């Protein structure tokens, strides 16, 4: 982005309008599921029935299409659930604090308590994804690694190591670039 979106202010409070609701409850949910049945893979069908279970507000086929029309343009006909609730982080509602937490809660499915740095570009990857379908893509920060790598390259660590929440804060904290990348959208809602 540069200064703000591009698209129709109305469907700006639509695709918002379409993540409302709670998220510490789909959090609990989505821990339970995962537990019970490790996929990571979810289908169109069994998600919509999701949606119409915890917050059927508007249509819950037009917002499927949607995902699909993001996640997926032609690659058979399945999305990880997972690399969606951590683009979610964008539309919901809570402080910054939650955010960076949210998402390591997101990746800590393997109860470990500590993520790799694959994960961690994994991760702005997914949420790199998602930005496609809102913004336009600029076209002088591509690789958006080389970034990532200057915050591990920051701290100073194994390039490889893992990483904590606690200092997973850390890291983004000496680095505001990735504080102003959400506070770029907090004054017309």
């Amino acid at each position: 982005g540069k200064s703000q979106s591009k698209l129709s202010q109305d469907q700006l409070q639509d695709l918002v309008r379409s993540t409302r609701f709670d998220k510490k409850e789909l959090q609990q949910w989505y821990k339970g599921f995962f537990k019970d049945c490790p996929s990571g893979h979810l289908n169109k069908s069994e998600f919509q029935k999701i949606y119409k279970q915890f917050f059927p507000f508007g249509d819950p086929s037009a917002f499927a299409e949607y995902v699909f029309n993001v996640f997926d343009a032609d690659k058979n006909g399945y999305i990880d659930f997972k690399e969606f609730i951590c683009a979610l982080s964008v539309t919901s509602r809570g402080e910054l604090n939650d955010k960076l937490i949210w998402a390591f809660q997101l990746y800590d499915l393997d109860n470990n308590g500590l993520i790799s740095y694959d994960e961690m570009l994994r991760i702005v990857d997914a949420i790199y994804k998602m930005v496609g379908s809102m913004v336009k893509l600029p076209e002088d920060e591509d690789t958006p690694e080389k970034r990532v790598n200057k915050i591990f390259n920051m701290m100073d660590k194994n390039k490889d190591g893992q990483l904590t929440l606690e200092e997973f804060c850390e890291g983004s904290k000496r680095d505001p670039t990735i504080v102003s990348a959400l506070s770029l959208y907090d004054g017309l809602v």
